[PDB]
């Protein structure tokens, strides 16, 4: 009882939990969400989900992939999860905006050379 009858990945029936007072912020521009959905990761805590940003901030170093996770920074780790119709779901990432780190990281078309940077799914077509 967890998760919308629709195809491909799109959305599901996930948790959903008030990140700020009033809605968290990414990259200094605002989110459109107050609220987030930590089953969006394979971590237990929020506290996990910010310090595992520590290790992509390495990736700092390269200006090609790191400006490729500049718009998914938000849709990577502070997921859109709203209520649909009173339940709560998530919104995964686009094609697109996973996209958007092949372009300069293709070595990274669907492989375990980096997940903990990567944590985007590929393998399959979400397409919003």
């Amino acid at each position: 009882s967890g998760l919308v009858p629709r195809g491909s990945h799109m959305v599901r029936r996930a948790r959903c939990y008030p990140t700020s007072n009033a809605t968290n912020t990414c990259f200094g521009s605002k989110l459109p969400y107050e609220l987030s959905s930590l089953d969006l990761t394979d971590f237990h805590t929020e506290k996990e989900l910010n310090d595992k940003l520590n290790d992509y901030y390495a990736l700092k170093h390269v200006p090609k992939c790191w400006a490729a996770i500049q718009p998914f920074l938000c849709a990577v780790f502070k997921p859109k999860c709203e209520k649909i119709n009173g339940e709560d779901m998530v919104y995964l990432p686009s094609y697109e905006m996973c996209r958007i780190t092949m372009e300069p990281c293709r070595i990274l078309y669907n492989t375990t050379f980096f997940p903990k940077f990567l944590r985007c799914n590929e393998t399959l077509f979400p397409t919003k």
